[PDB]
Formats: structure tokens, sequence, C-alpha cells
């Protein structure tokens, strides 16, 4: 019952995109944005940069190819992606014991009353039980989790001091501490977006365009309209 | 029994809006408000800005389109939205085992006494049990959770110093610390509003106007009347 | 049932590569990269350096053999690799008791009704039960976990101070603390990549080319295109 | 069933070598290495030093017998070694109760139907049960764990200050704190390697050459090729 | 079954010696060692000092009787020794209930079918059950644990400052703090060695020579060869 | 069964003496020791001082009666002693229920078949059960725990500053803090010795000479021979 | 069975006296002691002061009635005393249910076979069960716990500064902090003695002389002989 | 059985008085005491002040009515008093279910064999069961707990500084901190006394004189005799 | 049984008043008190101020209406009051299941033997069971908890500094810190009184006069008599 229940509940693709924290931007009249999209995950998001540019341009901004003449920077990295089956947390039922029991009972029942003979009701029941167990194992609640790191840069008139601190671990004994200081006129803020795609026997190709569309809109909505 | 019990209990739309903390504002005679509404969530709240303006104007304030000549700022961001089924926390009953048992017993019972024959009471019972299990899976206690970040700005005669501190994580080794200082005559306060919409098989389109109305009134009620 | 369920679920090779943290790099026009790939693990990844160079060159960079004339350094070390069987966490079922019970019942059942005689149904059942238990033990959900440490170096105009701190443990009594200070014009950042390969009775030779391909792309994608 | 299941699963020698942490070394053109290998454990690793020298020489380095004219030092100590039986964590089954039950049932069964007589089926069953329990106790999942401490020294142009701090515990009352300071031109880093050897009824002599080979390669791979 | 299972598993003497931490010594050309071995435990280790001297001399060092002309000091104290029975952690089975049940069943069984009479099968069964319970109690998994504190002294050219801090507890109210400072040219490091000897009904006299041999080699192996 | 099992296992006196921590003493040519032995416990250890003097003199030292002309001080206090029954941690079995059940069954069994009559088998069984319960209560695993505080003083050339800090609790409100400072040429170190004596129905008089002998040797072994 | 088991085990008075911590006193030739014994507990210890004086005088000291000409002070306070029944921690068995069951069964059994009649076996059984329950309630494992605070004063040549700190709690709002400083030539140390007296149905009058004798010896043994 | 067991065990009044901490007073020749006794509890302790004066005068002190000419102050406050039933922690048995079961069985048993008729055995049993349940509820293990705060003042020659610190909580926002400093020649110490009175169906009037007597003696015993 | 057991146990009104902490007041000859009683709770305590004045006047003090000429201030606020049913913590028994079972059994029993007929014993039993369940629900162990904050002010000659610190929370972002300093000659102390009133089906009107009387006496008893 668990296999078909999962199939009915998760019959439709469900995509959820959740931004971790709110980045507040001062009102301004500038409309130049520079984009820098990376993907260090093992899954394809090649269409993300184009969709972000379209969403940003639809809000009244102009996308420039050189970062020096851009008032805003949108830096995004699709950091990691994970795949898991939600049925695996239900216990031993996900293994296929329930599917085997239903198949075995159906095979013996359909043979025990119709042409019972002797031994035939065991061979058919075993074959049906094996098929039932196999069919249970082929149904999984596939869930795709994606993590995207977003960095937004805004130009400012105030002097901004950037202190780079890095504790480069060297072994089990210690680390190499690197320090430097630079000044500029740019404020940088970071935020994280978590994406989820869920469907029965979901293939990432089907969920890829929807994940890109929702992720692009969420990142582009940090900027104010016009 | 769980499916119909959920349907009866959650037959009506229930919307709850809860502000996290109270923002205290000094009494004043100014009535100029600037609005800035964002939506980084994956759900539509396009009518929120208009409803906030109507609620603010109904309290005696004047909405201005330029932030420089506004005594008050209302900055709101619909940060994230989540959907979950409350029946999923009830255990294995939500899977559909209870629905299958009721359907199987009804199918066998209606056939065991009326035209029992042989084998017929099993085929009808299995079909009825499958339908009963399927009907249980199609009933869910849909709950929508929404998080909205609110920032309120108030002009003041005192000098306000803003120190921007950002620890931009760079990897597993360290971070880039950004610091800057600016002065102004504006006080900013933050608060959070949590919204909930609950109904059986709820679609967000039905709950969207109610969520917007309650959220707009809650945010606009931070300001005093007149 | 657990043995064949594992075989069906894990019938295909699944490789997952996940970068731990995002390294942000400033936009630049330099395209010289120096590579330094190490492997202190007990498994072969000899093709990793060549695949990283191909992926880096495909993005518009030029690989140089001398570190002094390289704007970027990519230092990677395949630190450790582990092998485990996921079925071992299922309990006593992984031992082979379930396989023995199925084999014993099948052996006695196929003999109890056909040529029952006396004592024969026990010898066949014991032999079939032993074979069933043996076949269960030969099926394992092999999972390979690999840890890779990545260090990225970027040239900068700012003066960078490196303080080496090492607490070399000397016994149970204390340690020898080593300190030194050097200056340079290079920023170094660290990150970690976790790789997983899963299949039934998986041999590392089959998963080696896929692990190298995914790891090379993930590391090379830290750099921006062109 | 546990005894033969362990024998089948652990029928082949499995050796795992895992370095705890990554030691990063700056690129250089020096190729002189000094070796210093110790063994304070109770197990023989006499061939480790020779295998490290061969692996180091195969990577293009020259091994020198005097530490003063060596750019690199490789100091390794096989600190401790432990032996344990993995079956001991399975519970009372490892004691031999399961083996006794199988032997007792087989002895009584083979006698209860063939020449039952009286009392004979108890003497044979008891003898077979004792043999079955004894055979279970002679099968163990032997696992050898080895800990190796590694210290790597690299010459540098920077001045290195070494502060020796030792809190020599004197009783339950206090300690004798020893402090000293020396300067030099050598950086030292520490790391740890954990080795595991697993097989049914494993003897350390069989696993000794494999442990030495994997440990030597792991330590020598800290150095870059050529 | 537990008694004979323990006898078979622990039929051979097993001695394990594990050094807690690694003491690193700089390479040097000195070969003078001074020994100072103490034993505050309740067990005899009179042969430890002689075996340490033999192991040290076999590595190329010269043992001197006066500490002032020794480059190295080896100070060892056999601090404490403990004896425990590993069967005591198995529960009530170690008491002898299992042995009584086997003896009682054997006594009644051997009499119930052969010369049953009346009352005789109870007297023999009770006597056999008592003997079986007694034999179970005489079998124990004897484990000897030994703790040895090791202090190694090395001459150095640097000035070494020793600060003696002792918080001598005086009652429940406070303590007497003693402080002093001395200077010297000797570095001292501490480490701990844990020894284990396990056998069925083990007597410490049998395990004494093996414990001394392994402990002496472990301590002497802190020094480099030649 | 628990009563006789305890009697067999603990039939012999077992004395364990364990020093808590190691006190390290510098090599020296002095051989004058002053003894000061106290006993604040409730048990007799009158022979401890004489045995310590004999053990110290057997190692080449000379015992002096005046502390001013002694290079070493040995101050020991037998602080506390405790007595407990190890069978009390076994549960309700130590109460005597098991002994009553065995006695009641034996009384009824020996009467139920031989001269059964009526009512006689109950009076004899009750009397035998009461005796069996009483005999169980008279068997206890007596364990004696003793704590001894040891303070060792050594003359030194360095100036030793003793700061006496005492927080004399005055009530629930506060305390009276006492502070003083003195200088001297004597180092004091503290350690603790834990003694255990275990036997069935053990009387402290039997274990007293063995406890004194082991305690005296352990304390005297802090000093080096000759 | 619990009632008589407790009576047999605790048939003899057992008194345990345990000093919490060791007070170390420097060797000296003075023999003047001043005593000050208090008793704030609810139990009589009137003979404690006399027994302490006798024990102190037996060790060679002279007791003086004026504190100004005494080198040593012994200040003791019997702080508190508690009484508890150890059977109360055994559960519901201590209530008397076990005693009622034994009495009820004995009453019905002695009447069911001898002059059974009708109804008589219930009246006798109820009366015997009530008596059995009552007798169980009259047996208790009485344990007396006593806490004694000890303060020892020793004259010294060093200047001793006493800082009195008292945080006198004034309500739920705060406290009144009292501070003062005095100088003197006397060192004070504190320790605690815990006394236990255990017997079945123990009356404190029987345990009073033994508690006084053990407490007096323990306190007087802080001083060295002669 | 629980009701009568409680009645037998707690048939006599038991009063326990325990002082929390020891207040140490320097020996002196002054004998003037000023008393100040308060009672903020809800129970009557009107006789406490008179009994303290009698106990103090019996020890050789003189009670004065004006605090300025008193060397000692005894300030006591009976802070709070609580009443609880110890049977309430036994579970549902204290409710009266056990009493109802005994009464119901007795009523049915006395009627089932004597004049059974029909229905009569139910009416009598119900009435007897109700009476039995009612009688169980009227028996309670009444325990009275009393807390007394004691403050003792002693004149001194040293200057005493009293710093009054009070954090008067003002709301959920903050507090009003009050600070002041005064000097005097009086030391104040605080301690707490806990009193317990236990009996079946105890009325506080019966326990009042005993509580006063024990409390008065405990407080007066802080002072030394004469 | 739970309903009537609660009715019998709680048949009488029980009022408990407990002061949290003791406020110590210096002896003085002043007798002017100013009262200020507030009640922010939802329950009526209108008679509290009059009863406090009567209790204060009965102790020899004079109540003044102007705070400036009062040596003592008594400020009290009845902060909050809560009502709860103690039967609600007993579990499902408080719901009324036990009452329904008793009523159903009584209804069926009184009809099953007298005029059994058919179906009549079910209608009467259901009606009686419903009445029994209803009667159980109408019985509750009503407990009223009241919290009273007390502030006592005392005039003093010392200068008292009051620092007002208030952290007025402004939102989720921060707070507004208010600070001020004033000087005066008045000490203020705070304490808390907890009041409890318990009875079956208790109405607050019945417990109001008793709560006022006990609360007034407790607060007035902080002051010394005369």
């Amino acid at each position: 019952c668990g296999a078909m229940s999962t199939a009915i509940k998760k019959r439709n693709l469900e995509v959820k995109t959740q931004m971790s924290e709110t980045i507040w931007l001062e009102p301004a009249s500038e409309r130049t944005v520079f984009l820098q999209i990376k993907n260090t995950s093992d899954k394809d998001m090649s269409g993300l940069q184009g969709k972000i540019a379209d969403a940003v341009k639809a809000k009244g901004y102009q996308v420039v190819t050189s970062p020096d003449k851009a008032y805003y920077w949108i830096q995004a990295n699709v950091l990691k992606a994970d795949k898991m089956d939600l049925r695996e947390s239900q216990g031993w039922l996900n293994r296929g014991y329930e599917g085997a029991a239903v198949g075995a009972a159906l095979g013996a029942g359909i043979t025990g009353y119709n042409s019972n003979s002797a031994g035939a009701t065991l061979g058919v029941g075993l074959a049906a039980g094996l098929v039932g167990m196999a069919a249970d194992a082929m149904v999984e609640d596939v869930n795709y989790t994606m993590i995207t790191d977003v960095q937004i840069a805004e130009r400012t008139k105030a002097t901004v001091t950037t202190d780079n601190v890095a504790a480069l671990r060297q072994g089990t004994s210690g680390a190499k501490i690197q320090t430097s200081t630079e000044t500029g006129n740019q404020h940088k803020y970071q935020t994280r977006v978590v994406s989820n795609a869920n469907k029965v026997n979901l293939k990432f190709e089907e969920a890829k365009p929807v994940l890109e569309d929702q992720l692009a809109k969420s990142i582009a909505n940090i900027l104010m309209d016009i």
C-alpha cells in the first residue's frame, strides 16, 4: 500500500524555493547590474544565468558585461545538490516486504480456489510475491535538494574597509593565518537559497527548468522594481 | 476515519497572522509614508503593496513616491513560503492503510452476504479496498506558512551612526570582514510577521487574498491613527 | 527479500559530488593557472590532474607549469577514502538469517509434497537454507566515500601577512609551539569536496572514471568562465 | 549462521589506510629528504622505512643519511596497534549459543529418525551441540587498528621561533612547567594516519606487508612529484 | 555454554601494550642513557629495568650509572595494576545459573530414562546441577591492566626554566600553594603506556615475563636506532 | 545459587592497592627520611608505620626521628575506610527470595513423595524455605575500601614560596578568607592510594596485615633504591 | 521475606565514621590544645567533648581551658542529624503487601485442610494476613546520618590576614555585603566528618556511645602523637 | 493495605530539625544577647521567642531588651511553612482504589456464602466498597515543612564596611539598582534551619510545641556555653 | 472512584500563604507606615489594604496618608492570579471514562437481574452511564494560585544612590537603553508572596476573605512588634 500511496501523493512535480535571509537595499535611481553565476554542483543549471538576466531586465535594470561600470553585482553559486528517497525513512516497509506479502497472498489466493491442484499454488504465489516485491522497490519518493549561495554588491559613498582573515588548516598541529586590508566603495552582502524538487521517480531533467525559473525569480527579486 | 475527520475539522479556511515583536513609535504629527514592498518567495503576493497603501491611507497618512520627503518608511519583504500537510505527522495512518482496511471490509461485507458465490467477494473487496486507500491519499491537511520581514524607518533629530559589519564567508578557512560608518537622521527598526493558512486540499489562490488582507492590516497598524 | 531489494534499488552506479563551501573570486582578466594535485588516499585517482586541466582549459584558462607566473593556483589533495556496506546498518537481517529462512522453507516445501520419504526433506532443506544464507551474504550495498581538500590561491595587490602557528604535540605533557611571519601578494582559500559512489557489489575501478570526472568539473568550476 | 556469514563476508583481506589531515607544502625545486621511522607499538613494521624510501625515490627525491643537508624531513612513529573481534559487538550470539543450538538440533534430528533407540539421541545431540558451539567460538572477525604519527619538516627562509611548553604532572597536587625558546629556519607540521586490517581469523603476519605498502605510499604522497 | 566458550576463546595468553602519545626527539649523535625504573604497583615487575637496558644497548646506546654524564634519561614508574574478570559484565549468566541448569537437566535426564525409580532422579539431578554451577564459577576471563608513566629527559643548549606549581590541598577549606623557579639545560617529556594481559584463569606469574618484554621494547623504541 | 556462587568466587582474600598518580623525584645521594603516619579512619592500621620504616630501610635509606635533619619526608594519613556488600547491587536476589524458593521446593519435594500424608509437606517446606532464606542472608561479598593521603617532601636549593589560602565557610552567607606567605627550601607533593580488600564474609582483622603490607610497599616505592 | 531478611542482615549495630578531607599539620613540639565543642543537631552528643579530651590527652597533649595560651584549637560542631529507613527505597514491598500475602496464605492454608467448614477459612486468613502485614510494617532498617564540622587552628610565625566576606541576603532583590580585615598569627583549617549508624529498629540511645567514641578518635587523630 | 500500613508506620509524632550550615564564633567572655524573632509564615510559633530566651539563659547568657548594649544578636524569622501528604507520591493507590477493592470483595464475600439470595450481594458489596474507599481517603501521611532564617550578629574591633546592593526589578525591561555604604563594628552571619513534623492525620497544634522546642535549642546552640 | 475521592479529600477549604524570602530590618523606634496596595490581577482583593492597616496598627504602628512623613513604606501589588484543576493531571480518568463505566455497569446490573426483558437493560445502562460520566465531569479539584509582589522602604541616614537601568525592547533588532541616577535617604527591598486556595468546586468568593486575611498578616509581619 505504501508504494501506490506514494505514487498518488507525489504524482505531480512540486518545487519549493526558500531564501534564507532578507537583504535590505537602500532606495536608489541606479539600474546597472553585473551578473556572475557559477555552478560547482554535479547537476546542470546552465539556463540560470539567462533567466536571471531576463528577470532583472523585466524589472527595469540594465545588464552590463563589465563589473567596473555596474552599481549592483549579483554573484550566485549553485554550491551543491543532493538526491534522496523520502520513502527510505519509513522503515523496513520501503525494502519491499509489504509488496512481497501482497503479491504472495494474491498469487496463492488466485490459485488456491481456482485450479488448486498441489504445489501449483506455491510456485505461482512465489512468482507473484517476487514481482510484487520488485514493483515496490522500483517506486521511490525522489527529492532533490539544492543549495545556492548569493552575494550582492552595492556601491556606496562611504569608505569600506575589507579585512581578509583566513585560517588555512595545515594539519593536525596548526594553521597558517593570512591577513590583509583593502579599502573600497562597495558593500557586499550574502544570503542563501534552498531549492527542493519532489516527485515519484523524479528525473532531474524534468525538474531542471522549474528549478531554474523559481531560483532566478527569487534572486532577481532582491532588487527593487524600476 | 482520519480522512473524513480532517475534512470536517478543516472544512473552512483559517488564516492566522502573528507579529513577532512590538515596535514602539514616539507620538508625532507627521503623516508622510514611503512604501517599499518586495517578494523573494515562490508564491504570489502582488496585491500586498496596494492593500498596505489603502490601510495606511485609511489611518490618515499620505503615501509619497519619493523616500527623501517621507517621515516614515515601511519596508517589507515576503521572505519565504512553505507548504506542508499536517496529516503527515499522524504516522502510518496518513499513508492510506486505514482507508484500505475500511474499503476492503466494506467490499467483502457487501459481497459475503449478498451473492457470495466464490472468489467474487475477493475481487470486489480488493477493488473497494484500493479505492478506499486511494481516496484517503487524496485528502490532505494543507498548511501554508509565510514569513515576512518588516523594517520601519523614522526620522529623528538625533545623530544616528550606522556601522555596517559583514562577515562574508569565503570558504572553510575564513571570511572577509567589511566595515563602514555613516551618519544620518533616521532610526530603523525590524520585526517579523508569520502567516498561516490552513484548509483541506487548500490551493494557495484561495488563501492569497485573505493572507494579503491580514498581512497589510498588521503592518499598517504599527503606525498610530491620524 | 532484503538482498534482492538492495540489488534492484542499487542496480545502477550513483555518484554524488558535493562542495562544502563557496569560494568567491573577484572578477579579473587573468587566465594563467598552476595545478598541484596530490593523492594521499589508498585508492587510485591518477586521471584527476589531467581532467582538471582539460576542464580548466575548456573555460578559457591557460595552464602553466611554473607557479611563479600563474595568477591562480589550484591545489587539491585526495585526502582519504572509505568503503562501507549500507546493508550493515539494517540489523541482523544483513547477516543472512532471512536468506537462510527462505532457502530452508523452499527446500523443505519442494520436498515435503514431492517425494517426501523420510529425512530427505531435511537434508535438501538444510542444503538449500545454507545456499540461501550464502547468497544473502554475497550481496552488499557498497558505498565509497572520498574526501578531497582544495586550496585556491589568487594574486593580489594588497600586502598579505602569513602567520604560521603550529602546536606540535610532544607527549601527554605539552607541545612545541612554532611561530613565523612572512609577507606576500597572494591570497589562499580552502574548501572541501565530498564524493560518494554507491552500487551493489561495487568495485572501485568501475566508479573511478565517474568520480574523477565529477570531481574535476566541481573544482574547475570555482573559476569563472573566460 | 553468524559464524559462516562472517567467514563468507570477511573471506578476503581488506586493508584501509586513512590520513587524518592534509599538509600543504609550497612548490619547490629541492629533492633532499631525511627519514626517521620509529615503532613503539607491539607489532612488527620493520619494512616500513625501506618502503618509504623506495616510494620517495620513485617520485624523484634523493634520500640523505644526515639531517643537516636535507630540505625535507619525514618523521614517522607507529604509535600503537590494537586487535579486536568485530563479532563481539553482536551480543550473546558471538558466545556460541547459536552454534550449540544448530549442532544439538542436527544431532538429535539425525538420530531421532534413524536408529532412535532410547538415550542415544541425547548423547549424540549433546556431542554435536558441543562441537557446534566450539566451532562457532573458533571463528572471529579479527580487526587490526594501527595509529601512526607523522611529522614533516620543511626548510624556510623565515625565522621560526619554537616555544617548548611542558606541563609535567607531578602528582595529584600540581605540575612542573618547563619553558624554553629557540630559533631556527625549519617549519614542522604533524598529521596522523589510521590503518585497518580485517579478515576472518586474521594473523598479523599476513596483513603486515599490505599495511606497510599502503602506509608507505600514503606518507610519501605528502611530497609533490619531482 | 558461556564457561566453555570463554575457555576456548581465551585459551591463549594475549598481551597488548599501547603507548598513549608520541615523543619526538631531535636527531643527535649522543648515545649515553641513564635509567631510573620504579614500581609503586602491587605486582612484581623486577625484570623490567634489566630488559630496558638490554633493549637500549641493542640499539647502540651506552647505559651509564650516573645521571650527570647522560644525554638521555629514561624514567619509568609502573604506577598501578588492576585485575578484573570480563565475564562479570555479561550479566546473571556469569553467576552460574546457566551452569546449574545444564547440570540439573543432565542429571535428571541421565536418571529419568535409566533406572528412574522415584526420588533418585532428583538427588542425582541436584548434585549434578550443583557441580555444574560450581564449575561455571571456577572459570573466569581474567584481564590484567597495567599503567606505566614514562618521563624522558633530553639535554639541550637552550636555557630551560622550570616553574614548580603545587596546590597542596589542606582540607575542605583551601590549599597551600607552593611556587619555585629553577633554570637548567634539560628538556623533559612525559608519556603513558597501558598494558593488558588476558587469559582464562590467568595467573600474573605467567603473564609477567611477556608484559616486561613488551613494555621494555615499547619504552626503548622512543629512542632512535644508533 | 547466588549465595554459593559468591562463596566460590570470593573464597580467597583479594587485596588491591592502587596509587593514583606518579611523583617524580630527582636523582640524589641523600638517604635520610622522616616519617609521619596518621590514621583518622575508624579501622586499625597500627602496624603501617613500622612496615613503612622497614621497607624504606630495606631500600638503603636511614630513618631519622627529627624532621629538621631529614632530606625526605613521608607524611601519610589513612583518611577514611568504607565497608560494603557487593551482592547488594544484584537486586532483589540478595534479599533472600532465591534462597527461600530453593528451600521451599526442597522441603516440599522431599516430603511430597516420601510420607506425603497431609499438611506435613507444608510445615516442612515452610521451615526449610525459611532456613534457606536465612542462609542466603548470612552470605555477603564483603568489600573494604580504604583511602590514604600521601605527602612527600624533598629538600631543594631553590627558594620555595608557600601561599596559604583558606576559604573558611562561615554560614550560608559567606566565608573568612585567610592568606599568608612563607619561604623555605622544601618541595611538597601529594598523591593518593586506594586500597581494596574483598572476600566472602570478610572480617577486617584478617585483611589488616595484608593491607598494611601492600600499602607500606607502595608508599616506600616512591623513593628510588639506594 | 523482606522483613526477616532485613532483621538478619542488620541484626548487629554498624557504625561508620568517615573524615572528608585530610588536614596536614607541620611537625612541632607544642602540646597545648583548646577544645570548643558545639551541638546544633536535635540528637544528644553530650559525651563528645569529654571523649575528645581523653583521646587528645592519651596522645601526649595537655588540654587548657583558656584559648590564648593554646597552640592548637579543636573546634567541632555536630551540625545536623537525620534518620531514615533503608527499606523505604525497596518499593511497594516495604508497605507490607508481601507480609499480608504470606499471612493470608498461611491462614487459609492452615484452615483449608484442617476444619475447612465454610467461611471460617476466610476469617482466619484475613486476621492472619492483617497480622502479617502489621508485623512487616514494624520492621525497619533504621539508619542515622550525622554531619560534624571540624575547624582546627594552629599558631604560626607568619602574619595571617583574615578577610571576612558575607553576602547577607536581604530579599529577592539583593544582599548586604559585609567586609572587614584583621591580622593575626593563627592558621585555621576546616574539615567534615560523616557518621552513620545502622541497625534494625535502631534507637539512637544504643548507637550514641559508639558514635561518640568513633567521632572523638577521628577528630583527635588529626594531631600527631606526642 | 496502604492505609493501615501508613497508620502503623507513622503512628508516633516525628520531628526533625536540621541546621543548614555552621556559624563559627570566636571565644569570648561576653554574655549579652539581644533577640528579635519574626514569623511571616501562616502557622503559629508564638512560643518560639520565649523558648529561645530560656535556652540562651540556661547557657549562661543575659538577655537584654535594647540592641545597643548587646554583644550578640539573634535574629530569626520563621519564613514559610508547607503541608503535604506523603501518600500522594505513591500513585493511584492513594486515591482509594485499593480501599474500594478490599471493601467490595469483603462485602460480596460475606454475602455470597451467607444468605446469597440474588442482588443482595451486590448492594452490600457496593456499600462496603464505598465505605472502604472512603476510609482510605481519610488516612493521610501529613508532613509539615518549616523554613527558618537565622541571622547572628557579633561585635568586633575591626572596621566593618556594609555595601547594600539591591536590584529592584521594575518590569520586563529592567531594574532600579540601589547602592549605599556604611561602616560599623558588627559582623553578621546567616544560616537556615529546616524543620519537619510527620504523623498520620497530623494536626499542627500537636506538633507546634515540639517544633518550637527543637528550633529554640538548635538556634541557641550556636552560642558557646558560658 | 476518583470523583468522590477528590470530594472527600478536598471537602474543606485549604489556604496556604508562603513568603519567598526574608527581609531583615534594623531595630528602630519609629512607628510611621505608609501603605500603597495595587491589584493588577483579574480577581477581587478589595479588602486587602484595610486588613493590612489593621494588622499593622495592631502591632503598634501608626498609618499615615502622606508618604513624606513615613519611616516605612509597604508597597504591595497583587500581580496575577491563576485557576487550575488538579484532577486534570491524573490522565484520562479525569475525562469521565471511569464515571461512565461505573454508571453503565450499575444500569445494566440493576436491570439485568430485575425485569431483564430485552433491550431495556441497554437503554437504562446507557442513560445511567451518561449520567455517571456527566457527574464525574462536574467534580473538579479547583486550585487558585496568587502572586503578590511586596516592596518595603526604610529610611536611612546613609546616602542611597539609585541607578535606573531599563532595556526597552524595540523589536527583533535591538532595544532602547535608559539610564539615570538619583540620590536619596531611603532603602528599598523586594519580596514575593505566593498564595494557594484549594477546594472541590471552589468559588473564589468563598476563598477571598481567607486569602486576604493570611496575605495581610504575612506582609504586616515583616515589621517588628512595637
